[PDB]
């Protein structure tokens, strides 16, 4: 599945028929993808996780920063199914940063607990597909049962990068958006909807 | 005026989301996510404390489609009273329509806050508002989880403004059923047939 | 399934422990059953009902006011099963107040041949839903269940169990989570022992 | 506060009375801390936060793996009170693993307000050594939030800014807390079986 498309025409929603940080509020143009509906995608992604994954050892990999949230909400969503329902399997997670002849991969326990184990990783948003990729890779060369790719956001942009990630939340245009985690220069993590800065905001936190 | 959903809202695909099996051959799109409803609730619940909040709270609750937005509005409004340096009493009421109009005495001197869950002619709102008044409260206000653009009809506080299309789900019903739902929803031509009257 | 026992001397939670309203502060003695706890009890709860009543169309029977919150959230966890699931069942909703005369609601015939959940906030003595099920009864369904947040121990107790219980709790007298005190502490999302300073202002 | 204080006789609740996922049914012995009291009480500790560090910039700090679930709710509470103030405040999240391992340059904590979030407190020694670390950084402020204190008569005698519970010298599981990386995927925190330690020894 492609997830829920989001139109290149998309037009989000008035910041004031929302709850927002005053202090973001000159620095978004509009809501794009409420928190609530992030979540009732995020619900019906966890069942399918599990419909895929489920019935061997998951390792749940968190992709830091951005895919912090995306992840929490996930795993809740999955803890929630396997205590509700009769089809469960443990899992365990570890969390990954890619550095600031290529990226280090920050931390990360020893890559030999992931053989054997359906391997899931989870990101924030596919651009270029090369941060995807080189986890791919990463994983790959240690042989685990399955890798599959979570991804909140996909952006329709121009892809070198063939692989297609197995679950993900929303199809979005190539706009460039914050929240949710997702941040521009450290800031608009702390938002809970997914929103498109203002040009204005872009030139306040700009590095 | 709320959110504004345009006549063109093609909705979101029903396999995109969770949803009982039992309706899948009977709704034709999710129209207003759950969550998104939650995310506009959060907001009018600010509203209403900031018009509100000076004084004893009384929801009442207009059932039986009110009672979803109603629990949830009040969770929220909820919240940020027992988080506030000062907070004020709240206390509940429920009508059907006059069902459960017995002993509305404990409006008079109050704040009350009538929760519907869509405003269509307006004549529900008319009704409540008229007898309502007539127990003379301090204030009386209007929340609408839906108002829909048709000619019959103004509420204080609006979740979404929706075309004028007959829609489902988080308590609003199709002959009592569809209310088991946490998405509005679109019902399709099975749906409207399987259970129509 | 007697639910979560609470021993007579249960000390409950300092209130400053919570988030609560603080002008309820001096009217309340402890936090007795934290919201949250109350959350984690219904949702094995819905799973019990469903397990039990899944396999046929239920209607959810609420039993106004103090039963109105319970209802709400029980149904929601309720609906995330039905939702989560590969099987799922109808569910139909209804309203009534317990003045005995019932008060609202749709037509009892509504009720034959569903399996029929009634919520309510407490039991005490068991005379109210004792009364409700012979009423209900009368029109066959199915099945009636009664589910009910909390059950106090008492001698005063005819004998009535309901099938479902949150919590099984002492003769305290308990104000939240929709239960009143002449319409007051609705609004507190737990369940707390009220003050006898808090008994004589309200 | 010291936080909740939790009995070294507390009995804790009985499995059965919630859900739990079953591929650890047979590992645990009893429900420790039900996951809504967490719910309830990290609820208040937002406010209590806020009221401290919210006067300016607050970075948080997540110390990875058992942190993150603390972390990632106690901060929605916090989120959930700032997008609903008239004044709001400046929020960066950052992520550590403890030898500290891939945090942001340890020059961004300068000036700031500093919340260093932690799964539990036992000896002390990691967080005075954390400490050591941040406070070389000439912070606004360092506060420390743990969800779990430990009472031990193995410590080093430092006390956490904001405690959620005060639990007694046994070893709990859940909430993100493990045992040999498991039971990580438990809402609740629980106490494991010796079927349970036997199963998930190194
Ligand atoms: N916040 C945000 N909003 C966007 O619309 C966006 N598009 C690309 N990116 C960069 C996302 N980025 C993922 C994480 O980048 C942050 C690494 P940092 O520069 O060390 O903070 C590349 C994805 P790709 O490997 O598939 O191209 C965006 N970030
Ligand atoms: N389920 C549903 N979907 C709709 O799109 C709709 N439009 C009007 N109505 C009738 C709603 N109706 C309110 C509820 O009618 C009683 C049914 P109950 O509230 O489910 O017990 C009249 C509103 P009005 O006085 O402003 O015209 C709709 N119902
Ligand atoms: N708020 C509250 N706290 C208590 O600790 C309590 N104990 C008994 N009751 C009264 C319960 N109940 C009466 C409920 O009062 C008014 C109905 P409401 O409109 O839901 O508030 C009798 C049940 P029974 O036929 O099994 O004895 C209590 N109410
Ligand atoms: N799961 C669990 N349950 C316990 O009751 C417990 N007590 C100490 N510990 C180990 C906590 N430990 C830190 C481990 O933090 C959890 C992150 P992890 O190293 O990725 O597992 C030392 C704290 P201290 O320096 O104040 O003594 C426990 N772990
Ligand atoms: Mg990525
Ligand atoms: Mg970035
Ligand atoms: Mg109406
Ligand atoms: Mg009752
Ligand atoms: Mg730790």
């Amino acid at each position: 599945s492609p997830g829920v498309v989001i139109s290149d025409d998309e037009p989000g929603y008035d910041l004031d028929l929302f709850c927002i940080p005053n202090h973001y509020a000159e620095d978004l143009e509009r809501v794009f993808i409420p928190h609530g509906l992030i979540m009732d995608r995020t619900e019906r992604l966890a069942r399918d996780v599990m419909k895929e994954m489920g019935g061997h050892h998951i390792v749940a990999l968190c992709v830091l920063k951005g895919g912090y949230k995306f992840f929490a909400d996930l795993l809740d969503y999955i803890k929630a199914l396997n205590r509700n329902s009769d089809r469960s399997i443990p899992m365990t997670v570890d969390f990954i940063r890619l550095k600031s002849g290529d990226i280090k991969v920050i931390g990360g326990d020893d890559l030999s607990t992931l053989t054997g184990k359906n391997v899931l990783i989870v990101e924030d948003i596919i651009d270029t597909g090369k941060t995807m990729q080189t986890l791919l890779s990463l994983v790959r060369q240690y042989n685990p049962k399955m890798v599959k790719v979570a991804s909140l956001l996909v952006k329709r942009t121009p892809r070198s990068v063939g692989y297609k990630p197995d679950f993900v939340g929303f199809e979005i245009p190539d706009k460039f958006v914050v929240g949710y985690a997702l941040d521009y220069n450290e800031y608009f993590r702390d938002l809970n909807h997914v929103c498109v800065i203002s040009e204005t905001g872009k030139a306040k936190y700009k590095a």
